[PDB]
């Protein structure tokens, strides 16, 4: 993935846990060499892995507890370092924004051109509720999705509640969500 | 399992749909035959499993969704049909009462004594969260708990963040959760 990711979650672990928490995850991770992550180039996916793995290792999280969290962090970190205009445009509600997510991605892929983004479609089932349909060239990132929604949540002062209700990992098609909204 | 559990399918879809849209399920299921559930009375799992199956059928949704929704209904069914004093002795926090969710399902044992409980184990990586092993007799419930969780994030007024990260209905052990609270 980008750098920005790597960038997203040096940056969540040294803020939360501090420096000497994030050198030994970058040492166990095996990325001593590495001085800083580089925005805007493209690295092994393998990287962002190891450093999620490292992390887990070190704080004695589940990997899949830290993507929720960092789900939820990437909301912040995009409208402070340069994305807040492109967040601010991608709508005013829960249910706009998701709607809007492929269109925010296009325009993210204008000037990231090796981005794999997620397909997100939504089936609206009420004005309250919709199913959020996620598809990835990736796996194991739907429990980053779900923190992501609860951040958009904060984001837009509503009260949302997501659960969900199909896995890849278990042999379904692709993951669903099922969101309820004020 | 109990007829109580029964009980509480009945009333949920009643209260939401309609006692035609009842009626439907009802007939569907084959149970035509049964006027009401008897409480405190064991039935087969059939019966539940049926009366999911069917009720998916007339309202149009996954099996998966009425599980969460009957999950969350549960935690309000209880505390208005007789186990209110029970729920509350239960906790004051959300991750104390799932620490005390065994020894409640063993109060409940003294009175129900064919009663197949859950059991739960947690293992608390902060204050905020919290690894969940949820372990069963039967299976394919896991969205139900998701729905539970919900129920007592209303009851304790505590925003919760919940993915399944491990899966009974694979050569996993058993069900967990990942969560993060207030
Ligand atoms: C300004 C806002 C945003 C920017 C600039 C942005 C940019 C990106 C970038 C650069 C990646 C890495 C893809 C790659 O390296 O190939 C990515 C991945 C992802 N983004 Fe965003 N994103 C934004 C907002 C969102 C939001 C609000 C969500 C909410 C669900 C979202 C969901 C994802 C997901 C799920 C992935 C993982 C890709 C996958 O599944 O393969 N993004 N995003
Ligand atoms: C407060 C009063 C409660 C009562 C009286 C109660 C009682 C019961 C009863 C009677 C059953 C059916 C088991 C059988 O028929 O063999 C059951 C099952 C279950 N209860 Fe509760 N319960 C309560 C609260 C909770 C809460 C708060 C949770 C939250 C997670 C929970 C989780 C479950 C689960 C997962 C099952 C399914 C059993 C299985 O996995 O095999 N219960 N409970």
């Amino acid at each position: 993935m980008y750098g920005l990711v790597n960038k997203a979650i040096q940056d969540m672990i040294s803020k939360h846990h501090g420096e000497d928490t994030w050198e030994a995850i970058k040492q166990k991770a095996g990325l001593e060499d590495i001085d800083f992550f580089v925005g805007m180039e493209a690295y092994s996916d393998d990287v962002t892995y190891h450093l999620v793995g490292a992390a887990s290792e070190v704080l004695g999280k589940p990997a899949e507890e830290l993507l929720i969290a960092f789900g939820e962090y990437w909301v912040t970190y995009t409208s402070e370092e340069g994305y807040g205009e492109l967040l601010a445009s991608a709508g005013d509600s829960l249910p706009e924004f998701m709607e809007n997510l492929d269109n925010l991605h296009a325009r993210v892929g204008l000037s990231f051109p090796q981005l794999r983004p997620p397909a997100f479609e939504c089936q609206h089932t009420s004005s309250k509720s919709m199913e959020l349909h996620y598809q990835s060239t990736r796996a194991g990132l739907a429990p980053m999705v779900l923190g992501l929604l609860h951040g958009l949540g904060k984001r837009f002062q509503t009260k949302v509640e997501v659960t969900q209700t199909a896995f890849r990992e278990t042999g379904e098609d692709h993951d669903i969500f099922s969101i309820k909204y004020e």
